[PDB]
């Protein structure tokens, strides 16, 4: 009844903790998808610290932190100053690339089109920065897509910051499909309990 | 509909964060009865990134946020080197003192008691580290209970570290009587929604 109790006690604190976790985590995919950058670096430090106070997580848990992830790079895409891996080489957009990759979900058209949009946008940020050799790196480490692979060396050669490829295939287009599939994502998101508790009592007071 | 979904969402997420800053307060409270270092640790970081995400707070929600404070202090007692306070001078305890005399909070025996083993422990940690000028600024920033007053005074000058005043009312004889102040607290929390489903869910596996 003494280590009975005070077991429960952290049961409950566990399952309480799993809800918070879920709820951070759809709250991050909204605020990604508005656009509000200020509510998902506040929702992303919230879920990082609930992150440290868990000791178990389930696959679909595990998964959505996967994606969650991908979005904390694809946000930082521009800041070639962030480093999220072990290897400082690594540009924040080679990371996202990696965690998408390696995700359990469909390999869609829209799966490849965002692989395909990162991977360009991976090469452009470095050349609108004038770290050209740092583009050179990055291609080598992704490209090594025949017809886009020759004409991305070339841009990366002749230094061409202001080329036509990147703008048609522009970071605006990369963070609108990725916008697409966030949507698709929170569609589908089963509803949490704590969303699903809140929208109660909110509407209760219509 | 666009601006109206938009707000219902936020309505609900600002209610789903003050079920998970309730939460957090007691979990914070029953680590620190407890004696859990490191639960309050993690959890007082997922309390404080909670915080930072809400713009609203109850004067129940304020009032929790206080003693939750005033704990913190208490932990870091003896952590001279940590500055909770614009003043650098104020040393943690100082600041657990001023929180202390500020909470809406029966001012009854124990609360005496407790504000009484502070003002001591302010002192003698000071004392146990050497600061003996230190030992007299906080003793005239708190003693500016006139029979222990002279008494400590005369500690101070006399650098008597260990000496048997501070052993009687010692760290851990404050320690204990702020853990039983959590316990009625906790014992009247009125019960977080957070816990009680969360605890009916562990009860249903069992």
């Amino acid at each position: 009844e003494e280590e009975e109790d005070a077991g429960l006690v952290a049961e409950a604190e566990a399952v309480a903790a799993g809800w918070m976790l879920d709820f951070l985590c759809l709250s991050l995919c909204r605020a990604f998808r508005d656009g509000r950058s200020e509510d998902f670096r506040r929702t992303r430090n919230s879920a990082e610290a609930i992150i440290h106070g868990l000791s178990s997580l389930t696959a679909c848990q595990l998964r959505t932190i996967y994606i969650c992830q991908f979005l904390t790079r694809i946000a930082a895409g521009k800041t070639l100053d962030a480093q999220f891996e072990n290897d400082e080489r690594i540009t924040p957009l080679e990371s996202a690339l990696m965690i998408w990759g390696s995700i359990e979900k469909e390999h869609d058209k829209l799966h490849e089109e965002i692989q395909n949009l990162i991977k360009i946008q991976a090469i452009a940020v470095c050349m609108e920065n004038g770290n050209f050799k740092e583009a050179e790196e990055v291609f080598e480490r992704i490209f090594g897509h025949m017809p886009f692979k020759s004409k991305l060396l070339m841009i990366i050669s002749q230094k061409d910051t202001f080329h036509s490829f990147f703008q048609h295939f522009s970071y605006n287009h990369m963070m609108e499909k990725i916008k697409s599939y966030v949507n698709y994502v929170l569609s589908e998101k089963s509803s949490t309990f704590l969303m699903k508790a809140a929208a109660k009592v909110v509407e209760s007071k219509r």
